[PDB]
């Protein structure tokens, strides 16, 4: 990934779901570009298959929680249970551990941040694809908020936003973007901020 260039992080939670997220893997993969996804542990345990594809397939997965509850309505216990049972199945079909927790409804606070000792990634930019379940419009919606350095927030469970991704993805593809996971584009930034280190020795 080049710093230089622009940089945009397509990212989708709520799934896994064959028949949306297989069609955002393909077109991903057709394009050459990489995505993150934030998955329900609920769903994983049904479709671990898929769980596999998009490691194999190079995107990133982060903890959405077991069953989507809004973690601030339940005790600090319930909601850790929550996100390390998702840990907990996630490890058990793939090895794999992740770093990123995204909260449902982006609900949180200062102690759930604290005990659940996982990166919290949210978005700057959300169509609102379960409220507009229509393509152009969720299409024109990323596509005029979309730009170097963004997070993109689109739920691969409904036709209607796999549809969308696919545009978006070619779309972003052809201006140029480079589709990278949140963990690389975290990298991304610090490498553009450490430009500021060269001003020790100017
Ligand atoms: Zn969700």
């Amino acid at each position: 990934v080049d710093p230089n260039q622009k940089v945009i992080a397509l990212t989708f939670s709520d799934g896994p779901n064959p028949a949306t997220t297989n069609q955002i893997l393909d077109s991903l993969k057709k394009y050459k570009g990489h995505a993150t996804f934030f998955v329900l542990g609920s769903r994983v345990q049904y479709y671990p298959e898929t769980l596999i594809r998009m490691l194999k397939e190079g995107n990133e997965v982060g903890n959405h929680s077991w069953s989507h509850p809004l973690l601030t309505r339940l005790s600090v216990k319930e909601a850790l249970k929550q996100i390390n049972d998702t840990q907990d199945i996630i490890e058990k079909i793939s090895g794999y551990r992740p770093t990123l927790v995204r909260p449902p409804y982006g609900g949180i606070n200062d102690e759930l941040r604290s005990q659940m000792k996982m990166d919290v990634a949210l978005w700057d930019v959300d169509p609102e694809d379960w409220k507009d379940r229509n393509k152009k419009t969720i299409v024109d919606r990323v596509m005029n908020q979309a730009g170097d350095g963004r997070t993109i927030l689109i739920h691969d469970i409904y036709r209607t936003s796999a549809d969308a991704a696919d545009e978006i993805i070619k779309k972003l593809t052809d201006q140029g973007y480079q589709l990278v996971t949140v963990s690389q584009l975290e990298e991304v930034k610090k490498q553009r901020e450490a430009k500021e280190l060269r001003r020790q020795w100017s």
